[PDB]
């Protein structure tokens, strides 16, 4: 349960190392009940031992925050995956090597 | 593949669900072999049909993406899952329905 920003996200995602939880409330007047979400989001983040990691959307990141990672509405919960290197082939190697070492990189993505 | 750099490689790969394979040259003095790779590139790509998706690296942007997603030799390949919305849960619902949803989009990322 950390706010975060347009400035603060994309590390904080980034670098989680568990799937995020954003939480976008809204105001109290218009969306009085998203305060209801932010007291069950922590308890939602504990029934998934060491999946999941919460932030709270700042207000004035809400557009671009929303635009970005596909919320229509608020309050909502967007629950965000975050970039993984799959691997890194270094140097110059041969064709059947790059085939065999990508398949195998797009086969744990398959079935993990 | 087309050149990327830091402030263009995010909007590039957005909304392409497939994996991103990331070129790194180098510099032709110190990574001549790196126009090898190059060449073997979009055959790898096209490959693995629907999967994948290439970008090169502009020079500037090498430093600051080798970083960004744990490259330490050129010339390479990195391989990346990009960062994406699982879901979104919009508006208050009840416990047993959060629990629900997040648990299939969990139940989906460990066996697609």
């Amino acid at each position: 349960p950390t706010l975060v920003d347009e400035a603060t996200v994309d590390d904080f995602i980034a670098h989680s190392g568990k799937i995020v939880v954003l939480f976008f409330r809204g105001d109290a007047v218009r969306f009085p009940e998203a305060a209801d979400l932010a007291v069950v989001l922590p308890e939602l983040i504990n029934a998934f031992p060491g999946r999941l990691v919460a932030a709270e959307v700042a207000a004035e990141a809400e557009r671009g925050l929303m635009a970005r990672f596909g919320v229509a509405v608020c309050p909502s919960l967007a629950v965000v995956q975050p970039e993984r290197t799959l691997g890194v082939i270094a140097k110059i190697q041969d064709w059947s090597s790059y085939l065999a070492q990508i398949g195998a990189m797009l086969a744990e993505v398959d079935q993990p």
